[PDB]
């Protein structure tokens, strides 16, 4: 799922977000490489991500999935680009750690939990970056 | 894995509950056939379980795992019997609905989230049932009273 046609409505944009989160580790296509640039914001919000994951959220634990989601729940409304970056990074970690099943479990929930108006905003700013109007994926409302 | 001595080490028991929840649909052995009888309690507590899963929890939605866990959160200390019956039932459903990944994710969290006191209570009542001392799996405390 790589065509820009997936960017035009809420369902197929959710699919793209879900696919990015599930498969961050191995996924190819410009939409995804663009979304990767969101890491930078996640790093600015929290600091060292490895520290966030290994010492603070304890993401390798039997409860990592739920603790992570819980940590990120107020953010999905406020600023979805932080939570998709962070969700994609944790997913990658779980993938490389033989817990793929969490990748899927997280991706479906986070993508479907982003409120529709925040989702509209994300795609607006995504598309602006993707067609070259903006140096980075911003957070303007239309 | 599974066997009767594995009951009386706490990690070993966490692993049994986890295996039961993960694989309710295919799993074999008496500890597990015994744990299935907890369905009755879940049915007495909530009513028709298909109604619970399909109308109230919307268990097949993209949020089902988290709506399920959220529904069952307060019970993890209060009544582990119910939450293990209900977790294993929703796991079976997910396994049959092409979402095994949810079974895995659920088992690990629920089984590692039961407080150690409640873990003991459950094990004590299960063993009473397993030895034929009890008609069903109860919830008497595993220590003496006052």
């Amino acid at each position: 799922p790589v065509s820009m046609t997936y960017l035009y409505n809420k369902y197929s944009f959710k699919l793209i977000l879900a696919e990015y989160i599930r498969h961050r580790n191995t996924i190819s296509g410009n939409i995804y490489s663009a979304l990767m640039t969101l890491d930078d914001l996640a790093i600015k919000q929290y600091g060292d991500i490895d520290l966030l994951f290994n010492e603070k959220l304890k993401v390798d634990s039997d409860s990592g999935l739920f603790d992570f989601v819980n940590f990120v729940k107020d953010m999905i409304c406020c600023d979805s680009r932080i939570v998709v970056a962070l969700s994609s990074l944790v997913s990658k970690h779980w993938e490389l750690t033989n817990k793929k099943y969490r990748c899927m479990a997280l991706a479906e929930h986070i993508s479907d939990s982003i409120p529709i108006s925040e989702l509209s905003r994300l795609r607006y700013n995504l598309c602006k970056y993707l067609r070259g109007h903006t140096e980075s994926i911003e957070d303007e409302f239309d």
